[PDB]
């Protein structure tokens, strides 16, 4: 029923530990998922959640990941990592029929935030369907502790039926194409860091938000609404130094952002692509601040 | 009737002063402006002009923002600072009936340029009838001094009736959701900068655009045509050191960019998004250089 | 018939050399040329490719551009060159009729990858129409050597038939003023490096992709499929030193960048912009890799 991945759905931080590896397990399932209220969608998903599991290895580490595909899938299914050194991102041997397994291991090279997604034709149809995740290959030594980290995916939804409109919705070709998507969501649904699973902080805390857009369309305007991102890690890449004190950063489709922000303020604070039409469409999320009044800095 | 604001209205830079309290006086209007030569828009505008007043503090200072709406106003006006650590921007304390008054402070702790708009419901149409603007944060010891400052915003316009058609324009909210704007604008209207008001400097000057874009929707690739920028702040940051030697830079709804560039040769010089099918929707700006010529630069 | 031009055409680098005059003869032709199979379209060029001949200059290099327009050309052509300090790029006296010729000289002060392309109105449409090209400018002392050098540059095909028609193509003003192309493609036309130059390398290479959008509307999210860039040149600028380690990078409409990587897997590479709906509509190219297998980078 509930297909949204929750933001604080995030594997424990690499400490100073040595290079290993690294087991993943993924299993692409198609459902029926919540798309919004009155509304359906039919979902395929990494682990039955939009977007998949956030994954987490170290520079060094041999990933060895298998998919299996589940029975009463209609649809053939892979994996394209974008910190993979190989052909299709480790796809082209990771093509599983519904029932089978594949295995494939590959050694992770590159620091940064990478987007993972299905590469199977057609590629857009599997991305826009709910097929995409992210994975965090941390330098060595790790990156600085903070209070709270979260993980948060764009993706479109294109629909057959207009937006509003209840009922069991399908994939549109005719929009994709258009790149006409009905729906805008964070993290799988309508409401999904809204009303399902709002992001909650204290004042002090140091947030990092692991951003990514799955798209597979269009590219977002990241910003927090009452905050001025500290640090960000351009493209998701962990070798250059990060910018410091941006207002809104631009994630293409496949692409990652790494924003640091410290919480000074109590109160709401909402999460949006800055394109804020989309708003409209279900691009929303929402960050509760729960603490003391500081007047210093807002009165 | 002039709805345009001048590139050239932007305030004193601030020198090497200490912190202190700023007050700003910001007045939410509803006026009949002229969008295009015969064509008249309803625009909702800070202080009468779009976009809005350019302001210019220090870091460290605490700004004493009032904001008044006008008692012949139809609509509920906020504004949303990206310069500010508040829920909404400060917007949250900040909606305003028409003919009220309220008032916030909020301490200034990053230094760049940050984009400034009206966060009312629904929030991407009160930014697309002109509801937009820039906060300027010079860090300590502020800018090093140039010849020429200007303040340069993109909006777009969703007019119910077809560019190229005269008569009275109101807002269309099919077109909002839809991302199809008829229009595309440099400071409020079509020629604003181009046979309104011109930006004139002369050979030798060094030239700093701030520029931003109002949105709601669409990014801008930023360029001069004729010029290459010798400082970019990406996203209009003043913390990170700035990029060197662009061409176009890209820009995001809601984002900024500091563009210095050194003017050699005289002539004219064209200010336009490289998405130049916008060129032909009114987003065209002219700047006049008037000297003697330089034939080891250009013959 | 063949439009397209070859990645491999790369002009050889500049060594050590002192800056000197370099003459440039570029001729706008306008010939019926294959965009897809069964489709043609009609094609502006510079020297009857799309894109336009790669140039290749050093810092401090006063570049003698002439431009001859063909006899049998329905249209006016000029060239705008974003590395140039000059009125329209120096396309102002540049405006050259059928059988005519002008010349023009400018000096190169800024290093990186520029984008040239025309500069006559409607200039969206011949830019659309494929003229569009390259201009590096090497800095002091050159770019360290790579094993390969590619040319790449993305445009947008407005034929007002819909994709997948055969027959005569062409140009559709309304599509153009839409931003609604029905066709995306790589180096001039549909599988021009998949079916016709696709990219080859060998395993253990350095290859250096110059990456430029055309555009004239959208802009691009570069990403090599398997591949992670060692460094990229944000905007095409050979100022500011490279980012590093990153998997899509946004290149602008009339931007550039330079990806830099290291090839350590044999197999099959996707160049793609990664709003993969363009991928339906040509936007694919096909890096092809001969070796043998790396088991500790990929198995
Ligand atoms: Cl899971
Ligand atoms: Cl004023
Ligand atoms: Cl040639
Ligand atoms: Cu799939
Ligand atoms: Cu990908
Ligand atoms: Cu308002
Ligand atoms: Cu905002
Ligand atoms: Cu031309
Ligand atoms: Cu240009
Ligand atoms: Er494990
Ligand atoms: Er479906
Ligand atoms: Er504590
Ligand atoms: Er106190
Ligand atoms: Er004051
Ligand atoms: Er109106
Ligand atoms: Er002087
Ligand atoms: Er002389
Ligand atoms: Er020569
Ligand atoms: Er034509
Ligand atoms: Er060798
Ligand atoms: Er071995
Ligand atoms: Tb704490
Ligand atoms: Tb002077
Ligand atoms: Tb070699
Ligand atoms: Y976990
Ligand atoms: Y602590
Ligand atoms: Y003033
Ligand atoms: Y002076
Ligand atoms: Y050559
Ligand atoms: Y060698
Ligand atoms: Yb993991
Ligand atoms: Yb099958
Ligand atoms: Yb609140
Ligand atoms: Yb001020
Ligand atoms: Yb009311
Ligand atoms: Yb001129
Ligand atoms: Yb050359
Ligand atoms: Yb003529
Ligand atoms: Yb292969």
């Amino acid at each position: 029923a509930d297909i949204s991945r929750e933001p604080d759905d995030v594997p424990p931080p690499i400490g100073k530990r040595a290079p290993q590896t690294v087991r993943v397990d993924l299993l692409s399932v198609e459902l029926e998922g919540r798309l919004a209220e009155g509304t359906t969608f039919g979902y395929w998903t990494f682990n039955g959640k939009v977007p998949g599991p956030l994954l987490r290895v170290r520079v060094g580490d041999t990933v060895e990941i298998h998919l299996k595909n589940a029975a009463d899938s209609a649809m053939i299914h892979s994996v394209d990592f974008h910190a993979a050194i190989a052909p299709g991102g480790g796809a082209a041997a990771l093509q599983v029929e519904p029932g089978g397994e594949k295995a494939i291991t590959w050694k992770a090279l590159v620091p940064g935030l990478f987007v993972y997604h299905c590469a199977t034709p057609m590629v857009a149809e599997h991305i826009a369907n709910g097929m995409y995740g992210m994975i965090l290959v941390e330098p060595e030594g790790g990156l600085p502790p903070v209070d709270h980290e979260f993980y948060v995916m764009q993706g479109e939804i294109y629909s057959d039926i207009p937006y509003g409109q209840h009922g069991s919705a399908e994939f549109s070709v005719e929009k994709l194409l258009a790149e006409r998507p009905e729906y805008f969501v964070f993290n799988g649904s309508v409401g999904a860091l809204s009303k399902l699973h709002p992001l909650k902080a204290k004042v002090g805390d140091t947030v990092r938000i692991f951003f990514g857009v799955g798209g597979p369309n269009h590219a977002s305007s990241f910003h927090v609404i009452g905050e001025i991102f500290d640090k960000v890690d351009l493209f998701g890449g962990l070798t250059t130094p990060p910018l410091a004190g941006i207002q809104t950063v631009t994630v293409p489709p496949g692409g990652a952002a790494i924003a640091e922000f410290k919480v000074e303020v109590p109160g709401t604070y909402t999460l949006v692509d800055h394109a804020l039409a989309r708003a409209e469409r279900g691009l929303l999320g929402i960050l509760h601040v729960q603490g003391p009044e500081n007047p210093d800095i807002y009165n």
